[PDB]
């Protein structure tokens, strides 16, 4: 399990818990010394438990899949909360079983879904340690009009910020402030599987990409990422999806 408390947080303290949460993902190897994460694991090794607590020490446990980074629902107290989808099903055979209440959320875990449901869009939901804090307590006394965009607070603070060093470092700054995120970090969300794909696709190819991918830079310009020389593979991502595992 890996835990992440907010009451004393500092950036340092963010940056051991994001850390920590990239050490508990299993890897069949590195490419680029970047790891790749299993394309299947059984049941019994498949999930992880995150436990984050806010500032008035009001705890939710966070089940995530090591396969892909995907946060499959929470517990707060004695009941349990799941995205309405498959994989999250599954599941829920296996974490929080001892929850006296399991509820099914009326969407599934992905943005377009989140977004609908929250009524804002990525860009204009503030992110940092705050933000955070406001996320876990909007969990913990479940308002259901609040919840999706809680829940995406929460997938960029854990899921997103695992996934890319510049997500983290983004998120970790902040720790008595908050900020909108760039188009830089959408388009870095947005893009995860595809870079994965090419860069397990270049790694056969003498490092070429076979589609480039377009990300926007911090000065918001489109830019095409051909190979695994550019900024993005060299220093930026920091977990590969399997190409198994992309459906
Ligand atoms: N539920 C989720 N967990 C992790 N990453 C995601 N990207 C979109 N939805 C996600």
């Amino acid at each position: 399990d890996v835990s992440f408390r907010l009451s004393g947080a500092t950036s340092s303290s963010y940056g051991v818990f994001i850390s920590n949460l990239r050490k508990a993902l299993p890897n069949e190897r590195k490419l680029y010394d970047i790891p790749l994460l299993r394309s299947s694991l059984p049941g019994s090794q498949r999930y992880a438990l995150i436990h984050l607590t806010n500032y008035a020490d009001e705890t939710i446990s966070v089940a995530i899949d090591v396969t892909n980074v995907y946060i499959m629902g929470y517990r707060a107290g004695d009941t349990s909360y799941f995205f309405n989808e498959a994989s999250a099903t599954e599941a829920a055979k296996y974490v929080f079983k001892d929850a006296m209440r399991k509820v099914t959320l009326p969407y599934s875990g992905n943005y377009e879904r989140l977004q609908t449901a929250a009524g804002k869009i990525r860009e204009n939901i503030p992110l940092g340690l705050p933000a955070l804090d406001s996320a876990i307590t909007t969990l913990f006394y479940y308002n259901a009009n609040s919840a999706a965009s809680a829940l995406m607070v929460l997938i960029q603070s854990t899921s997103e910020a695992a996934r890319y060093k510049f997500i983290e470092q983004q998120i970790g700054k902040r720790v008595d402030k908050t900020f909108l995120p760039s188009l830089a970090i959408i388009s870095l969300e947005n893009s995860w599987s595809a870079l994965s794909k090419q860069i397990q696709i270049a790694s056969t190819n003498n490092g070429q990409f076979e589609s480039p991918v377009v990300l926007i830079n911090a000065q918001n310009q489109r830019v095409t990422i051909t190979n695994v020389d550019a900024g993005v593979v060299t220093s930026n991502i920091a977990l590969l999806l399997n190409r198994n595992n992309m459906a």
